[PDB]
């Protein structure tokens, strides 16, 4: 099920990119009995980022392997893990990076037919991470891969578990948190559930459909909470029709309940992606 890395088992060859949570690499792994080089990506998450020791940190590791049983093709495989000073996450090697810099870069060659059956392959891997009963706390479009320009997956599920956001002793996290992504009631009482999920899907399809932007682009972390309130939501995107915004807006909703399932956010963009140009207005579709 989860496979313990030895650092003789694989070779980190260049440099993807560097995030906030650590640097991922382009390599090249031999298991232990095979005799045949996987080229994979490593995850060298930040070294004393967690605040858990050894066996806790491979606890959380078993359960982020055990999503591949039965697994969903919308959601990314656990490999395996490598623990020296860093904790190492290694799975398959997707050569288009995240869709959050791959709608930005290709903004001027995207359709509504790609855009909308992204936006069911993430609802399709996220129901079937609440099948898994597993809240994933982080979904964004940096966390949403791409396989090929037709198949995309979710990464990070349990990376926040594994850091030390589910704890009460530990929340030395400051400005690492996603706010401008998190439901109302996650920003102001820590809350985290399959709903609240849902609204960072809502922001996660925002991304998307304004080809990369960045949501309250200019307005400060600590006043999102205050916007909320007052019934300020992220603006309707120039491309967007009524109903694909309707859908977008119904996930921000304060009623987490109210909010739109996983399972109904499939049926509703598979609808649409039935007849695309009715749904999104894109020059030269
Ligand atoms: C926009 C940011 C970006 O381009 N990427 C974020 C990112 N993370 C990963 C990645 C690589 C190895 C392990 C990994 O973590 C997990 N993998 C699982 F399967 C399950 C749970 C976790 Cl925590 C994440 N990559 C990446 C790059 C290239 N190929 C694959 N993954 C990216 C890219």
């Amino acid at each position: 099920l989860l496979r313990i890395l030895k650092e003789t088992e694989f070779k980190k060859i260049k440099v993807l990119g560097s995030g906030a949570f650590g640097t991922v690499y382009k390599g090249l792994w031999i298991p232990e009995g095979e005799k045949v080089k996987i080229p994979v990506a490593i995850k060298e998450l930040r070294e004393a980022t967690s605040p858990k020791a050894n066996k806790e940190i491979l606890d959380e590791a078993y359960v982020m392997a055990s999503v591949d049983n039965p697994g969903n093709p919308h959601v990314c495989r656990l490999l395996g893990i490598c623990l020296t000073s860093t904790v190492q996450l290694i799975t398959q090697l997707m050569p288009f990076g995240c869709l959050l810099d791959y709608v930005r870069e290709h903004k001027d060659n995207i359709g509504s037919q790609y855009l909308l059956n992204w936006c069911v392959q993430i609802a399709k891997g996220m129901n079937y991470l609440e099948d898994r009963r597993l809240v994933h706390r982080d979904l964004a479009a940096r966390n949403v891969l791409v396989k090929t320009p037709q198949h995309v997956k979710i990464t990070d599920f349990g990376l926040a578990k594994l850091l030390g956001a589910e704890e009460k002793e530990y929340h030395a996290e400051g400005g690492k948190v996603p706010i401008k992504w998190m439901a109302l009631e996650s920003i102001l009482h820590r809350i985290y559930t399959h709903q609240s999920d849902v609204w960072s899907y809502g922001v996660t399809v925002w991304e998307l459909m304004t080809f990369g932007s960045k949501p309250y682009d200019g307005i400060p972390a600590s006043e999102i909470s205050s916007i909320l309130e007052k019934g300020e939501r992220l603006p309707q995107p120039p491309i967007c029709t009524i109903d694909v915004y309707m859908i977008m807006r119904k996930c921000w909703m304060i009623d987490a309940d109210s909010r739109p399932k996983f399972r109904e956010l499939i049926i509703e963009f598979s609808k649409m992606a039935r007849d695309p140009q009715r749904y999104l207005v894109i020059q030269g579709d």
